[PDB]
């Protein structure tokens, strides 16, 4: 049997992170580092069940690969130095160097230059789910920003970027499959991939309240992406007529939106942030200009030609010593560096700017009559009601916990570790390669930000640990504990995954009912003399108001079905 | 969607590396089951994959049976809980040890003693969850000194690690005879020629273990049986006793011999033509009071069993030499001339030399022995223990039959811990009557990937691995002839579907014919798959495929409308 004896703050802020410790799923043994217990690991393994089969569904080879990965490996991408202090670093007895692996691009490519050597091996894909490390600055949200956790890992190798093409459509379809199959609602987005336009990456969100991440859909097309990568176009048609002739003002303590706002009485259409960030030509600055009521987005910036990546913005001191002036009051007008505005901001008029002199602004600006129209690009994020940018419908902005990231490569690592076979031709061909990523230790945490109540969990029917809850009532009572084993039999003997609860009078009734409820087990039967008597067991569903009777043969046809 | 050559088998060519010197070692490689990427650490190829799994499978079958319940650790641990058991320094070079981006310091697990202890010092609060078993299958970490013989001494390894928590000795015992039974279960599952024995607990502790071996040329640790019992045990822990009853009759004098350039067994026995069995090593070794000595004795053609010793309480644990300097300060003569007789310091010998009569010691003066020493006459008996190892033909010391010696691979070990972390970390819980218990505890291991290895030891042929029926990757490989023919293709396709429908696991030979039918046929063998069917136009023609096992010398035609039959009938 499967038995309750032996299965069942302050830290824990979100939904997930409180109940996961609540249910007895997990513990804490230091910062991000959480051990599975009993019960989660139930949850956690089926996850990993749905994943794997619809890996191996879309031709994905599993493999496990080592977590300690040698520096030599890390060095031939750069990603020794370039991964950033969340790459975990150490030293073995000999003195020699490793990381406790993130993921695995090197290893997986190292392996594919002594592996693939024949043109007839491609395309090929390859998966691991393996306990990554990852020393996140501030591990937070319990299982969502942990230090190790389980991701499934995949990476294809192809001879032509149309190859790649096809297995990437392939695991974004295996990605869907997955996150259906496990009952969560979820959308999959267009992400960055560190260029304007292109499709190379997609993301996967389970939508709920909590998610850090903001994506971005049409309320009338298929257009969907996170908000780094949504395209922003403007309200507007054309750029107003100017009414007002250009002036110099005096504006102390004016150095904010809402002081200009506020102090001025200006339309916040009227107003400008402008932004300096290095450009990409070594001890430049670019001057990036949005509306008042909007936001740089910096991957936008940073994707510009002339900006450099990734976005450095400039000090006060380089502004100061550029400009000749500070944050607060600089502008389009007179300004000695390189300027690219938003597409918004191109279509203002009779608009207010600082003037780049201290304490000063222009107003009644104009495109064209006081100065040249600079560069326009789409340098903002979009904001909720926007225009589609495919011209279909207004844009509504979710939030999304991040599960599933899916990428396109080229030849970044295939070049910098000389992986190369000869094509049918005989042209050495560097391997075009994608990689594609589920935080599987994730998803168990964003299913139950997605899916609970008052009473705790509500697992999809695919994650419930048990799927029946037996309670009976004085277990110590010869009629009731031989009913309650035969009913745990059978059921488990129809394939049914069950749990006694085996406590003993002191825990009540109504403890254990709240407790099969907050580890949200779907279905529970109760078991009692006066029901024995009666030849009647008492049913109640997880989401049910009420329970009910079932005659004791009628039970398993019954049970079967909800099943 | 078809398991196909051309995706498991990966390159042709194989990494054949100067250190592969153990078969499962070499047939891991070149049947693509395995690839290295470092000293130690090995990524499973998807073929290997498939074996590491159905030993997981197995494994988790029989621990969930003997009512254990499956957690999952972090491998990145704390040091703390490491100091406070004091294994963070003890454990020895061995723990890969770490800092993060904080300075906080941490370890990779090497096993999870202190992990586990912490749990259940928070998650066990009363006497009515006990017996309670946790175990895990789980990544380890060792920095093995000389990571060798691939995944045998590997420096990342699986384990199934489990640990069992008790409010009595009794109870432990139930639940440890439980562990050992299931891992019974286990390996008789995988199919191995195993032997549990008795063995020493080392630096794990405590006091009662067993170990379980596979049976293999190659193994590392010498197993000890009785011939006519169930006698069986690690040599380190088997009991030596004498093959004699009594002590001889003195018959010479004892004389005082000159012997230059005399230091070893064999210098004695070649320069005095003395039986070997008349002569004595003396080994000096550190006192378990500090700043003593003890010289232990055994015979000449025995060897001091060096646990046996650390035990003794007059020598300290764990055991150190005496050093040349050491030994010439105490006993004024150096080592080759050391004996018992005008002996300063104290003497523990063994209780085969405790019957020797008329022998050869060194005489404790440079270059010189006495020859003719008997017990009694010329000098008291010391202390005598079992110091020894047994070797072959010795009396077992159940007093049934006598011992054989094999070589086995170690693929679990079994513990009994007492109080000894529950003690050190404060793990206590209240008994029925509300007395404080520090909770009794074991833990058992089966090393998971070495148990894949430790199967090929065992088990292989010239034509390369031989699969338990458990282990092997797939059950049947088909090998199409032109393949690229439709009627083949056709067959072929239709063949794979209706096995994989049954729930055989199929691999399909997809390969083109610059791998010819030999080569098909000798990759098939080598990866250890058990059956294969061929297909090919004047078989179809025929109505008739060709199947062959991988333990035949001769294929045989296969009706067609027979397959399901004859191919069930062979897997099973
Ligand atoms: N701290 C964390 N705690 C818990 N879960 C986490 C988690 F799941 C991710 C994650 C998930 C999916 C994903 F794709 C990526 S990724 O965008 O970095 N991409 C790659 O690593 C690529 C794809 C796979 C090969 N390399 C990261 C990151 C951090 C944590
Ligand atoms: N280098 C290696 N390469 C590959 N596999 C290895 C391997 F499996 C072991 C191993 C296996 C079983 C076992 F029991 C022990 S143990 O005796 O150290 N005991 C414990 O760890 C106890 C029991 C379980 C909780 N703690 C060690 C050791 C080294 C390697
Ligand atoms: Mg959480
Ligand atoms: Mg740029
Ligand atoms: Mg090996
Ligand atoms: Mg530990
Ligand atoms: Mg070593
Ligand atoms: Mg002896
Ligand atoms: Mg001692
Ligand atoms: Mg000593
Ligand atoms: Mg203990």
């Amino acid at each position: 049997h499967m038995r309750t004896s032996q299965y069942l703050p302050a830290d824990a802020v979100v939904i997930s992170h409180q109940l996961l410790l609540r249910a007895g799923m997990i513990r804490r043994l230091a910062s991000g580092l959480y051990t599975w217990l009993p019960m989660g690991l139930r949850v956690l393994r089926k996850v990993e069940t749905i994943v794997r089969e619809e890996m191996n569904a879309a031709g994905a080879l599993e493999v496990l690969m080592p977590a300690v990965q040698p520096a030599e490996l890390w060095q031939e991408s750069g990603r020794w130095e370039q991964y950033g202090p969340e790459l975990l670093r150490l030293k073995d007895r000999h003195e020699r160097e490793f990381c406790v692996g993130p993921t695995h691009e090197e290893v997986i490519t190292d392996l594919a230059r002594n592996e693939l050597n024949s043109y007839k091996q491609l395309p090929i894909n390859f998966y691991q789910i393996q306990t990554k490390f990852r020393d996140e600055i501030r591990p937070r949200f319990g299982l969502m920003r942990g230090r190790e956790f389980i991701m499934k890992d995949a990476y294809s190798f192809h001879l032509s970027q149309d190859s790649l093409q096809q297995t990437y459509d392939g695991m974004y379809q295996a990605y869907s499959k997955i996150f259906s199959r496990l009952g969560l609602d979820f959308r999959p987005v267009q992400a960055d991939n560190g260029s304007i336009g292109g499709s190379g990456s997609h993301e996967f969100h389970v939508l709920a309240n909590s998610g850090e991440d903001d994506i971005v859909f049409s309320d009338s097309s298929d257009y969907a992406a996170n908000i780094e990568k949504a395209e922003a176009v403007p309200r507007e048609s054309a750029r107003g007529s100017a009414t007002e002739d250009m002036r110099l003002v005096d504006t102390p303590n004016t150095k904010t939106i809402a002081a200009l706002v506020d102090g001025f009485q200006l339309p916040i259409e009227k107003t400008i942030k402008t932004l300096v960030v290095h450009g990409a030509e070594e001890g430049t600055l670019v001057a990036l200009i949005v509306r008042g009521d909007h936001e740089l987005n910096e991957i936008k910036a940073a994707n510009q030609p002339l900006v450099a990546s990734p976005l450095v913005f400039a000090s006060e001191a380089e502004i100061r010593a550029a400009i000749g002036a500070g944050p607060g009051s600089l502008g389009p007008v007179n300004l000695p560096i390189a300027c690219i505005v938003d597409r918004s901001v191109a279509l203002m008029s009779d608009f207010a700017a600082g003037a780049n002199i201290e304490d000063k602004h222009y107003f009644g600006v104009n495109w064209e009559r006081d100065l040249p129209l600079p560069e326009v690009a789409d340098l903002r994020n979009v904001v909720e009601g926007d225009p589609s940018p495919d011209g279909k419908g207004t844009l509504v902005i979710k939030r999304g916990i991040e599960v599933g990231h899916i990428f396109q490569l080229g030849t970044k690592y295939s070049e910098a570790m000389k992986l190369s076979v000869l094509s049918e031709q005989g042209k050495p061909v560097n391997l075009i390669m994608g990689c594609y990523g589920i935080g599987v230790s994730r998803v168990v945490a964003a299913a139950i930000e997605q899916n609970h109540d008052e009473r705790g969990i509500l697992w999809p029917s695919a994650l419930a640990p048990f799927q029946i809850a037996l309670v009976p009532l004085k277990y110590e009572t010869e009629s009731v504990k031989q009913a309650t084993d035969k009913l745990y039999a059978e059921l488990t003997a129809a394939g049914f995954e069950v749990l006694l609860d085996d406590r003993d009078k002191k825990t009540s009734p109504g403890v254990k009912f709240a407790d099969m409820e907050l580890i949200g087990i779907p279905h529970r039967i109760v078991i009692s003399d006066r029901g024995l008597s009666e030849g009647v067991l008492e049913y109640k569903g997880r989401r049910d108001s009420e329970s009910q009777n079932l005659p004791i043969g009628e039970l398993m046809s019954f049970i079967t079905e909800k099943l």
